[PDB]
């Protein structure tokens, strides 16, 4: 394996939000094997944020996730040459964002090369007034459209006052190299949780846990 146990992470994130500039980055470590991940994520231009961080978390790597044997791992199988994602986030209101990764390893490294693009969320939308609290558990949806292998997300931020805020997330997943084989059609369920936070979002802990299933107990 390519993949060791204990991986670190290096990301950074350029982005537009609604007109708003910003830069971020990212160092962390997690365990590709068990599908755990953490990140200290700092912003580091534009800040403080004028939207809701959260709408960005998922753009902060499906190597994190853990396979059984019996689904074919596309994402470790990438490895060493890596892959990229790109995702289109629609949200109730008309909010739409499309981020991108590409995705490199050098030695116990993963690199991450992120884009988030985000316009036509409301000036009084939960986004722009940051009334967000976090993500809900989802479920991804893996199948392959068109020779590409696809996840689609069905989801929700929870808001201040016991409101749902839902978006549907499709991402396409490509490898760098050609002939690594597409999975079957399965299930990645996912959890993404801030761990901790400073006033304005400056500095963000971020973690994820991510389990691959076909839809049995």
């Amino acid at each position: 394996s390519a993949i060791k146990p204990d991986m670190k992470i290096k990301l950074r994130m350029e982005g537009n939000v609604n007109g708003h500039h910003f830069v971020i980055d990212g160092d962390g470590t997690g365990k590709p094997f068990e599908g755990k991940q953490s990140m200290d994520l700092e912003v580091k231009e534009g800040g403080p944020l004028p939207f809701a961080f959260d709408i960005l978390t998922t753009a902060f790597n499906r190597v994190f996730a853990k396979y059984p044997d019996n689904i074919q791992d596309y994402f470790k199988q990438s490895f060493p040459k890596g892959y990229s994602w790109e995702r289109s986030l629609t949200f109730e209101d008309g909010g739409i964002c499309n981020a991108r990764n590409d995705i490199t390893m050098e030695g116990d490294t993963f690199y991450n090369k992120v884009r988030f693009y985000g316009t036509n969320f409301p000036a009084n939308g939960p986004v722009m007034q940051k009334k967000t609290l976090k993500w809900e558990p989802s479920t991804e949806k893996m199948y392959v459209r068109d020779g590409v292998l696809t996840g689609d997300v069905e989801t929700a931020l929870l808001l201040e006052g016991n409101a749902h805020y839902r978006c549907d997330f499709r991402t396409t997943y490509k490898a760098k190299e050609k002939g690594v084989k597409l999975p079957g059609a399965h299930f990645v369920d996912h959890c993404i949780e801030i761990l901790s936070h400073d006033k304005d979002y400056n500095k963000v802990k971020l973690y994820e846990h991510a389990v691959a299933h076909s839809g049995l107990p």
